[PDB]
């Protein structure tokens, strides 16, 4: 909607930074709204959904098991590991790790899962085989969120990420038990409160994953809809701002408020 686009543009002014935005019809996949659909932004923790998508693809192929339990060391822990910190003695299942990565944005959890599939290069390979020749993961946590200007490492485009999230949630790429599990994990997102969720009325469905990074980087991907069912995909990214976390949050929430008001 034209007015959501207006608010997007206003968000650039307020942050002094680029903003990427796309809006997809979940069914047809048709583009309903866009701004800088094809510029590159840092993915940030937003990749963790793509990651668990790769993990599920393997479960479907007999090359992994959600129940498999993984043990790790104090030396494996990186910055921000809210749930992995608490399981040094007993370890965690692939299931629990994917939940922790998507749901709590747990960093060690994501790393552990990257090891599972052969690292960043293999995630990028997986993406490529499904027709996304743009999205690319290059480093591990926490260094993938450095967002050096012009650096194309660890980036996607709003249009790609969205087309890709749709294929994962909706397409024949995963089995339906797996499509369901992916979206169930996003729906259970325990962070992202200050974002799109704060503009969502009761009764609306939302499954999402947020991302934060260096140099004012912030973003979110989501499937959302009225009447307890999702019907659109929204992808939002910004990088470059010098604004507070709170301030970058606010601009996000307000974009959502427009999206919803003008549904």
């Amino acid at each position: 909607h034209p007015e959501t686009l207006v608010k997007v543009k206003d968000a650039e002014d307020q942050l002094g930074a680029r903003v990427g935005y796309i809006e997809l019809d979940l069914n047809s996949g048709k583009i309903l709204e866009s701004f800088r659909p094809e510029e590159r932004f840092p993915m940030m923790s937003t990749f963790k959904v793509l990651l668990c998508g790769a993990v599920l693809s393997r479960v479907d192929a007999g090359q992994e098991q959600l129940g498999r339990r993984i043990h790790y060391s104090q030396n494996d822990l990186v910055e921000y590991s809210p749930v992995t910190e608490k399981h040094l003695t007993d370890g965690m299942t692939v299931r629990e790790l994917c939940s922790a990565a998507i749901t709590m944005s747990d960093n060690t959890a994501a790393n552990l899962l990257l090891t599972t599939i052969g690292g960043p290069k293999e995630l990028t390979a997986f993406l490529h085989n499904m027709g996304d020749h743009v999205t690319r993961l290059d480093r591990w946590e926490p260094e993938l969120g450095e967002a050096i200007p012009n650096d194309e490492r660890d980036t996607t485009m709003p249009a790609a990420m969205a087309t890709t999230l749709r294929k994962l949630l909706t397409g024949e790429l995963l089995t339906l038990a797996s499509r369901q599990q992916l979206i169930d994990w996003m729906e259970a997102d325990k962070v992202a409160g200050p974002l799109l969720r704060s503009a969502l009325p009761a009764g609306w469905f939302i499954a999402d994953k947020s991302g934060a990074g260096e140099r004012g980087s912030r973003g979110i991907i989501a499937a959302l809809g009225p009447d307890g069912k999702p019907s659109r995909i929204v992808v939002i990214y910004t990088t470059g701002s010098q604004a507070t976390m709170d301030e970058r949050n606010r601009q996000i929430a307000e974009i959502g408020a427009s999206l919803i008001k003008h549904w």
